[PDB]
């Protein structure tokens, strides 16, 4: 009975940077051609959502953020062929249009239809499906999952297993897949290798999971918050180091510990300095460093290109290098077959109405992932 | 006989930066254990040798430079097993000790015994075999080929085909192998791809050769000296562009030409700005950029890490990624079997006594490789 009609529902609207979200009524338009309207079931709080609040990641405001989620299709627009009403789905913050040069490339995943490189905060057609207080509200990464209902382009949604536990598999929509893929797909961690992981939040823990799945012999976790170390060891870290404990720069410490540099390093924080440190700590001739963290808007790092000339490889990726629509359903199926665990990432559960408390938990350092239930 | 005796011979000594080489008599000590004394036959002038002169590459002075060469073994020290008097050899400016973690790694070539990272200007034992006017003279990269005779460590020499033309295959000691391997081994250029090569000197031409051998469909040469374009097209460039001809930055031009960025780019100059440009012009999701040029001493570049986060790979390499002692004899065998050409790189052939004139031809833009013959 809601098909083709505007839905009034609650969402978490961000009117201004550095302010709490406002939980209030919004109007959600019905889906246009090749659009899908989704009743959200669960959404995670990723640090990237906090970057919108802090102005680390610039996107137009006011906005409905959220990009790590799962829900159930309420209705489909004309021409949709890949999902149906009642299907469980994960919104894809990295689309997979299937048609652009990146989607056609065997190793590309950062589809040209993304809204991350130069955010406009719209649907693919350049418009918004959201109104609040009579004012248009921006989308975020084509997903806008901090709402009881959202509308996404068909290229930004994947159908998943009907028996999936949505309160767990929402993490496949960002943090798990990103970290795990950064290890297994992007870095291609090898059996017996030594890895260093900078940042032990939900994404860095997922990197550790992937490095352990790939057979690394040593996985060194690096965080300035020693409270993060116990869970990092639970999921595979062999040792953890806090840069604040040492007189020398941590790249020197890690080089010493690894008898000349690590095989694979990962920056999973979002700081320019730790991007350079993570590069430096990998072995100069054959090391690989992967940037995963989101940098502060418009800022440049400084580095000595001799770090690369000796043989290092430096790369980054979005969403763990996974082609999103192909990969998300497979990841869910693998989760259902117990090929990896998600519970270690989930430290807190809250109702959606307590979103601000969920952000407080992230900012205090206490949580990994809080899962919000609608 | 000269074996076991000091040899007095002619060499080109660099007494201070930014001055001509001094062509004069030096004394060359006999080889100690695990050392090899070589009568030089031909040596190329590589831009890296000019970097010593210009202070772009810091190494202890006074020095006998030269690292791209070929000669004939005059004598061997105790314990040498890999070459014998009379053998044709190429000195290896990147050693292959066979024992270090890099040598044992399948993809590493920048052996830890190298003298490039932290140049000492000596033999492996920390001493010099050269004196001039009563003063000790430094080695360069364990090779020092601007001399009628040199002494190298065994790990810094490879035996090559006895029928090799040394006046050509000396280029396998640096510029050919570096450029060719940077394409075929480090970048792993693919069939049908689009490449951009920044800098069309001897090394950049060799990159083009490798890109063509790997089956690239398009190879765009980039140089500010349009006189370099004809030879670049002869060896495989499909297009050449001069940044000075355009109102827009050349990364934008190249991105437009390639309908969204190139598959592979190469920086083969040694400038910070062109390293960043070359990275930027590769496709943001799956492009690869390789730094080959030697940067100016102690200078850092500035870049936006979103260039990497989207999916680019940035790497550099010494000597085309080739394990030097394994690879050099095979490259020479391949040359003998007509698998690649060296003549396109050779624009001038001068007696050794004309070393300064050879450097002037490089600096003026007029040469690719000058081969000096002893
Ligand atoms: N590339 C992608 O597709 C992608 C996906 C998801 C998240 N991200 C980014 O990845 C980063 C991590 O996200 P998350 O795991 O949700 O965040 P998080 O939970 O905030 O974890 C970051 C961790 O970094 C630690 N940290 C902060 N500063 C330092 C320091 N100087 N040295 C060492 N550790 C430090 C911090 O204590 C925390 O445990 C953020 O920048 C996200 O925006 C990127
Ligand atoms: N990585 C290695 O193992 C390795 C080996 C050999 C050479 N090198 C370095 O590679 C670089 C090239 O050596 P080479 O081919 O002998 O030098 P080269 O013959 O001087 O060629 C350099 C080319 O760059 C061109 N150039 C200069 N400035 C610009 C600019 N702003 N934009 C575009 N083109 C420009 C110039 O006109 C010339 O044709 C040097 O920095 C060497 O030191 C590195
Ligand atoms: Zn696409
Ligand atoms: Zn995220
Ligand atoms: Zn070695
Ligand atoms: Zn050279």
């Amino acid at each position: 009975s809601t098909a083709g009609k505007v839905i009034k529902c609650k969402a978490a609207v961000l009117w201004e940077e550095k302010k709490p979200f406002s939980i209030e009524e919004v109007e959600v338009a019905p889906p246009k051609a090749h659009e899908v309207r989704i009743k959200m079931v669960a959404t995670g709080i990723c640090r990237t959502d906090d970057h919108v609040v802090s102005g680390t990641l610039v996107t137009p405001l006011p906005v409905i953020a959220g990009h790590e989620a799962a829900g159930i299709v309420e209705s489909i627009g004309e021409g949709v062929t890949t999902v149906r009403p009642g299907d469980k789905v994960i919104p894809l913050f990295t689309p997979q249009c299937g048609k652009c040069r990146v989607c056609k490339h065997p190793e590309g995943n950062f589809c040209l239809k993304n809204d991350l490189s130069m955010p406009r905060g719209t649907m693919q057609d350049g418009t918004s499906r959201f109104t609040c207080r009579g004012k248009p509200i921006h989308h975020f990464l084509g997903t806008s999952t901090f709402s009881q209902y959202t509308v996404v382009d068909e290229i930004s949604v994947a159908k998943i297993d009907a028996a999936s536990p949505l309160e767990k598999v929402c993490l496949i929509g960002c943090g798990f897949s990103t970290g795990y893929g950064s290890a297994v797909k992007v870095a291609k961690v090898t059996q017996g290798s030594t890895c260093a992981v900078f940042g032990l939040g939900g994404v860095g823990l997922s990197v550790i999971m992937g490095c352990k799945a790939a057979g690394a012999a040593r996985i060194i976790g690096v965080d300035i918050n020693k409270d993060k170390f116990a869970k990092a060891k639970e999921v595979g870290a062999t040792e953890c180091v806090n840069p604040q404990d040492y007189k020398k720069p941590i790249q020197e410490v890690l080089t010493e510990m690894s008898n000349g540099g690590v095989d694979f390093s990962f920056e999973v924080i979002g700081r320019l300095d730790t991007m350079v440190t993570a590069l430096s700590c990998c072995q100069e001739a054959y090391g690989v460093s992967v940037i995963v963290g989101v940098p502060p808007d418009s800022q440049n790092l400084s580095m000595n290109p001799m770090l690369l000339l000796s043989g290092r490889t430096w790369k980054g990726a979005i969403f763990g290098g996974f082609k999103s629509k192909d990969s998300v359903p497979k990841l869910v199926a693998d989760f259902m077959a117990k090929k990896f665990a998600l519970d270690p990432l989930i430290t807190h559960v809250l109702p959606f109405e307590k979103i601000n408390e969920g952000f407080d938990l992230l900012r205090s350092g206490e949580s990994i992932r809080t899962i919000l239930t609608f």
